[PDB]
């Protein structure tokens, strides 16, 4: 029947199957290059130029206000006892659309905090490097398959995002540089999403598995990997052309 | 500015607009013929035949198993700080859809108390006037602005099944026809719905009232008293499509 169900810990490679493990192989040097970038470390270290943390912030935030539509989007492709893997999907995507209520506010407060305007905010006047990502994501949750769009949101940036919020809050250096009157607003984002236990990607992930089954077709999984690559290979262009300017900017004072 | 707040209780229509106190007065006989329908006056009473009460389970199923993706696509509609009216049904509609959770569950158990099946259920074999309530709320859900779809969805519907279900509850007949270890689980999802102090529909008008403000045109008045009216008839045209099965199982059976 090709059925799968879980026995091992929600949060360990090894409970999945092969393909699956194969899956999180091939797409971990995307994945490495992002949680790992320089633009995260500088951000850690409080670093980055005014310039690149406004960029940062604007051209974020279409990805994070339109977070619960594409799970919206999503949802709205499930049908009730179709297939367990369409049953768990549904129940997760009705309970995580409100865990993400109040994400959006924070994103608003933490820019607030680098002077950045919902004015700003929704403006959107960056580069289309910055874009790239909500488009990708408007796209996939509009026209693929449930399974595939889960992978690039759910999974994919989601588990990426919980690690790049880790390392950013990783020393305290970025945190103790905000006054402290101001410092619980400005970071309540960052902390929300930086949490050492967190099962969202995992719990998304298990979906994933559960409605591809024990044996998938080779073009699911390259579907599934595409998708998920492409993802954080969208979120690495962001982060590059961040840099760009990052180098021009700190070079200019430097120069000074 | 047209804005507005509202000062009195949520649950008086005095606490809101005079054009919104006619939009209720002019959908109240519609309102009324469903929620007062003798197939209800018959269901509290235990009366129904089998073949009617099938129907009725299984035509209802759509609307109650899509109820969370109508309000997913109204949710897709929403863009944040756009307008009052559309946070506040940002973040009503985030929190409400958690709260259909197990409600499709719910209806499961409560069909297969009558002998329906998930089935019977999913092959719905019913006449083309049961169905056209969920192609109603598919195409508002759909196609339409979200003030008009939340007013069909949330305001319309929701309003009358707290109504019709508190009827069918209200006498203690229906209930304790089934046996006793039957009952909890079969009567939950009527439970859950009849509950004298629902703000659910009452919520929603506060949405559709945020978003069309002080004064809206009468194109938009209209707009909504007919998207309105059109959830309460084809809720009517579902009833007298099974009360005519009704009286025939029943007419049936005495002249035998
Ligand atoms: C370079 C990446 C910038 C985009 C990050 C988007 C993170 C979305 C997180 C999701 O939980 C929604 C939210 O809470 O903001
Ligand atoms: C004649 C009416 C039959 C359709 C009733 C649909 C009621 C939908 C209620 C909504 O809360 C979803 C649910 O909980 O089933
Ligand atoms: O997503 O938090
Ligand atoms: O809707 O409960
Ligand atoms: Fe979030
Ligand atoms: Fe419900």
């Amino acid at each position: 029947i090709d059925t799968f169900s879980r026995t091992g810990p929600l949060m360990e490679a090894a409970s999945y199957p092969a393909w699956t493990q194969q899956l999180i192989q091939d797409c971990s040097e995307s994945k490495r290059r992002v949680v790992e970038h320089e633009l995260y470390q500088r951000m850690r270290d409080n670093k980055l130029s005014a310039k690149v943390m406004r960029q940062y912030l604007i051209g974020g935030w279409p990805v994070v206000e339109q977070f619960a539509l594409y799970m919206a989007q999503n949802l709205t492709k499930t049908r009730f006892a179709r297939h367990p893997g369409e049953d768990m999907a549904r129940r997760w995507l009705m309970r995580n659309i409100r865990v993400e209520l109040n994400h959006a506010d924070y994103w608003v407060h933490w820019s607030r905090a680098h002077g950045v305007t919902l004015e700003d905010l929704q403006a959107q006047q960056v580069p289309p490097e910055l874009h790239a990502l909500s488009h990708w994501c408007w796209h996939t949750s509009s026209a693929d398959s449930l399974i595939v769009a889960i992978a690039a949101t759910n999974y994919a940036i989601e588990g990426a995002t919980g690690e790049w919020s880790a390392l950013v809050c990783s020393n305290g250096i970025y945190a103790a540089a905000f006054p402290e009157e101001d410092r619980k607003r400005a970071m309540k984002w960052l902390k929300m999403h930086a949490q050492y236990d967190d099962a969202h990607p995992w719990e998304a992930l298990e979906i994933i598995v559960t409605l591809a089954g024990l044996n998938p077709t080779k073009a699911l999984q390259a579907e599934l990997r595409q998708a998920i690559c492409k993802s954080y290979d969208y979120m690495y262009l962001f982060l590059e052309r961040c840099m760009q300017q990052e180098k021009t900017a700190v070079t200019r004072e430097r120069l000074a």
